[PDB]
């Protein structure tokens, strides 16, 4: 009862989530590969085949030229790259020097010079990205120097992730796995004293975040607190994950994880897998080949939405119909058909990242929030999130 386990999976729903991947193996330019996608695949009980190795051959191409290259890389970009290498069995800089280990290092030390000697900045990216980091230099068996695991461990002593725009336990997970590297390596051993009590303080926190339902904080924070939470058994972990196991089933139920970042870290849960696989991983896996699914019908069927900015002047109300099913992204499309409405977004790993609404650009430390009225914020992004007939959403300009 001491081990995290997702016993009985529908195998349906199962399949049809790695269903929903596979035509994102063909979606292999530099502006749409996502290394997350190849990790949670090969951690996954599924596979794509020959279309893997393909989409590995475009990961190298695309990090490689960036070190040519459109848009910059950001650090947990690259990490996530370094965790796809590893979830095909390779290694970097076993014998030489390695430029993107070098690479991500600097990262490091430039967000631990932005947090500063008092911890009183913060990091120009995130707590989630250092932790990232910091994992994926630690199955490449790369350490940091202690100065910079101290800033991560200062946070989660502190409850620093609080007072950031997220309040849930994604953050604080991705920096248990982390520790959880550095711990079985033994590296940073001078500060193991602080890194074992923390990795208590994450899943302790994780805990605690369960909601009577079974998920942690949100169910899309769930596929990391259980990754944190199947690294290693404990007393209530058999009961809070079965607990967990029927909040899965029924959001699969409910069309959650459409997503393929959601999707990519989900999978390696589902199969008992974990990054911290990606030290010493079966390279064999067994995994079943995936096929397309066939297309749903198309519908007439509409729903009614009002879409509220009360971040510019003039604010912004109204109703739009749109078809049922369709996204908030579809929302604002009719709205901008319908008058001036304005938006702009820009290109992330987890789809397109709302970054301007009606002239107004979020500036740095600031971001376009996503509500339903009143004041509840979205678990989905525009893509993604599919509006119910009579609600309204709030685009709200918030400092980060
Ligand atoms: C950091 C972060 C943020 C930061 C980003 C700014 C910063 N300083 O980096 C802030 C707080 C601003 C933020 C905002 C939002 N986020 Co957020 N975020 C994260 C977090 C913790 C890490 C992302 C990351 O760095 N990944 C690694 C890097 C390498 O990947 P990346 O794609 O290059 O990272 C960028 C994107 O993640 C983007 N971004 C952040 N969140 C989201 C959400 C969506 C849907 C999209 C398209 C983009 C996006 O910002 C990152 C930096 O540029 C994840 C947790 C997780 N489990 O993934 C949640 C997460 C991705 N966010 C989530 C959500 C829902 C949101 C919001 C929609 C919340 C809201 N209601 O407004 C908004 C975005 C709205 C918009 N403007 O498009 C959900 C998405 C779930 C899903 N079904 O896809 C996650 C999984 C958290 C959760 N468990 O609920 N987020
Ligand atoms: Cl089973
Ligand atoms: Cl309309
Ligand atoms: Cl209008
Ligand atoms: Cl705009
Ligand atoms: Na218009």
């Amino acid at each position: 009862g001491e081990f995290c386990v997702i016993p009985k999976m529908d195998g349906q729903l199962v399949e049809k989530l790695g269903q929903r991947l596979l035509p994102w193996m063909d979606r292999l330019s530099s502006e749409q590969l996502n290394p997350s996608i190849y990790v949670g695949l090969r951690l996954s009980s599924m596979q794509a085949g020959t279309k893997e190795n393909l989409y590995l051959h475009n990961l190298k191409l695309h990090y490689q030229q960036c070190l040519g290259c459109q848009t910059k890389i950001s650090g947990g970009s690259l990490a996530l790259y370094l965790l796809a290498l590893r979830a095909n069995c390779e290694l970097l800089g076993s014998r030489k020097g390695d430029r993107m280990v070098s690479q991500l290092k600097w990262f490091l030390e430039d967000e631990k010079k932005a947090i500063g000697h008092h911890h009183e900045g913060h990091p120009h990216t995130s707590y989630y990205q250092y932790g990232l980091s910091i994992l994926a230099l630690c199955v490449h068996r790369k350490r940091v120097h202690d100065s910079v695991v101290g800033k991560l461990l200062y946070a989660v002593e502190h409850d620093y992730f609080t007072y950031q725009g997220h309040l849930s336990v994604d953050t604080e997970a991705m920096a248990g796995l982390a520790f959880t590297c550095l711990e079985r390596f033994n590296f940073n051993s001078d500060l193991r004293p602080r890194i074992t009590t923390a990795i208590e303080t994450v899943r302790e926190k994780i805990l605690k975040a369960q909601a009577p339902e079974g998920y942690f904080g949100n169910i899309y924070s769930t596929p990391l607190a259980l990754q944190m939470l199947m690294t290693s058994p404990g007393v209530g972990l058999g009961p809070a994950c079965l607990k967990a196991r029927k909040s899965l089933l029924l959001s699969l139920q409910d069309g959650a994880f459409q997503n393929p970042m959601m999707i990519s870290q989900l999978l390696p849960v589902l199969n008992h897998k974990t990054y911290l696989n990606l030290i010493s991983p079966d390279c064999q896996a067994p995994r079943v080949m995936l096929v397309p699914a066939t297309e749903d019908p198309v519908h007439l069927s509409e729903v009614s939405v009002t879409l509220k900015v009360s971040s510019v002047l003039p604010p912004y109300e109204r109703t739009v119909s749109v078809f049922a099913g369709a996204s908030l992204e579809d929302v604002l499309n009719r709205a901008r058909d319908l008058g001036e409405f304005t938006y702009g977004t820009q290109a992330s790993l987890s789809g397109p990242y709302l970054t301007s609404v009606l002239g107004k650009e979020a500036g740095d430390r600031e971001y376009w929030q996503l509500l339903r009225v009143p004041d509840t914020p979205l678990l989905q992004g525009i893509a993604d999130y599919k509006p119910k007939n009579g609600e309204t959403i709030e685009l709200r300009l918030v400092k980060m």
